[PDB]
């Protein structure tokens, strides 16, 4: 679809099974999910924002479908505002900026 | 134009006279930008993000230009890491996410 930006660009996710909310943010590297519970293996990192850095849960490989597009790939999880779906998976579902 | 996400939606918008680059980031409902000393009157605000909030001054009916585009509004100047066109300016230049 085309997403029109007077409204947040907020649509469903699925992932580990679950559906969520999740805010499609082209300023985000990486793509940050909220507290959760999700299978396999995790490393911790560390993700730098605009007020400093949080620690988080690295899952990688992990299958996500986004508004009905499907992408495989790295997700962290912790204490972000809200989930945000950033540009390593933004790139995979085809998305672009169009003005 | 239409803008991929292979890399960062970097673009130079010109503010207060000067020309900068900034991110075009469908996750910040609001513009921030980088300390810089604009004249007039302007009001505290705190927003929050990754790691938390930062302290910014709100200016109104800000002037910016954004690759050749016009738009008027709010600009938030702070410690912010990176330039950040939010929504409420990506709106006026007509710019959509699509996949
Ligand atoms: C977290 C979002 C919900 C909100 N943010 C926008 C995001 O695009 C932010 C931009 C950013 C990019 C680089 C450094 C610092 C900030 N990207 C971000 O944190 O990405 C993380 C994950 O991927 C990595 O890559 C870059 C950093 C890592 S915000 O700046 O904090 C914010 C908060 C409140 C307002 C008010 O106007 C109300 O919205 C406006 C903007």
């Amino acid at each position: 679809p085309q997403i029109t930006l007077w409204k947040r660009p907020l649509v469903t996710i699925k992932i580990g099974g679950q559906l969520k909310e999740a805010l499609l943010d082209t300023g985000a590297d990486d793509t940050v999910l909220e507290e959760m519970n999700l299978p396999g293996r995790w490393k911790p990192k560390m993700i730098g924002g605009i007020g400093g850095f949080i620690k988080v849960r690295q899952y990688d490989q992990i299958l996500i479908e986004i508004c009905g597009h499907k992408a495989i790939g790295t997700v962290l999880v912790g204490p972000t505002p809200v989930n945000i779906i950033g540009r390593n998976l933004l790139t995979q579902i085809g998305c672009t900026l169009n003005f």
